[PDB]
């Protein structure tokens, strides 16, 4: 006997899901190539995917919110603690020696943060 508007919004969520796993996929790809290039040119290439998909991820965070729950606050956290990682991740790129496998470090640690936006 389910509704309409409930069944449309679940699948609202479902595909906004899906787009998050499609832009995860490029971040991981990206954040690997950037490990192993540790250019500027994939510094921007990677963060411009990882800015796109905290947008993403923040907006269905909160919408699934209101269906239980984890609090505004521990979503809002982990933005900005991604913002920090983002910021110590350009110094270490930037950095005058320069090692790949911290520096996949950093992107996995990343990652880690950006999958617990949404949920």
């Amino acid at each position: 006997g389910v509704s309409f508007s409930e069944v449309m919004g679940k699948q609202r969520d479902e595909k906004a899901y899906e787009r998050l796993q499609a832009l995860m996929s490029k971040i991981d790809d990206q954040g690997k190539l950037l490990s192993e290039t540790r250019t500027i040119e994939e510094l921007r290439k990677y963060k411009e995917l990882v800015k796109e998909f905290v947008g993403d991820a923040v907006e269905l965070g909160l919408r699934l919110e209101e269906r239980n729950r984890r609090g505004r606050t521990k979503i809002y956290k982990i933005v900005k603690e991604v913002d920090r990682k983002l910021l110590d991740l350009t110094d270490a790129v930037l950095a005058k020696e320069k090692k790949g496998l911290d520096i996949l470090n950093m992107v996995g640690e990343i990652k880690g943060l950006l999958i617990n936006i949404y949920a």
